[PDB]
RNA sequence: AUUAAGACAUUCGUGAGUGAUUUAUUUCCAUGAAGUGGCGU
């Protein structure tokens, strides 16, 4: 974990999402950027580029709660929708 | 020399005056920026 990060920034270090495996490495655009450290070998520490962070092309996202909402002039499309919303959200993920 | 001779159906006169090619009409409907890990047994 790199000691100097927006405090919003966290990290899943073994995800099953394998893509963007290059936004950590060697490479300047890597947005964590692993070199080897001094006085001890191994044990790299790693550096936050937020310029980099700005052009990634997927970001995990986590917002607190908030709306969904249906219009329709229907009624009995809303009322069988609402039976169906809670199930339909526990089924899916996206 | 004969109910005869002379006599433009002609003069003046705008097919003109008023008039919105306008009123009504959603470039909209459907659609997952997604899929997959691999090797070092």
């Amino acid at each position: 974990l790199p000691t100097e990060r927006p405090s919003n920034f966290f990290t899943i270090q073994n995800s099953p999402y394998f893509a963007q495996e290059k936004c950590v490495g060697i490479n300047t655009n890597s947005t964590i950027i692993l070199k080897k450290s001094n006085s001890d070998p191994r044990k790299k520490e790693a550096e936050f580029k937020e310029k980099n962070w700005s052009q990634i092309d997927k970001k995990g996202l986590e917002w607190q709660d908030f709306t969904i909402k249906i219009f329709s002039l229907k009624g009995d499309l809303i009322n069988k929708i609402q039976t169906y919303l809670p199930a339909f959200f526990i089924c899916h993920n996206f």
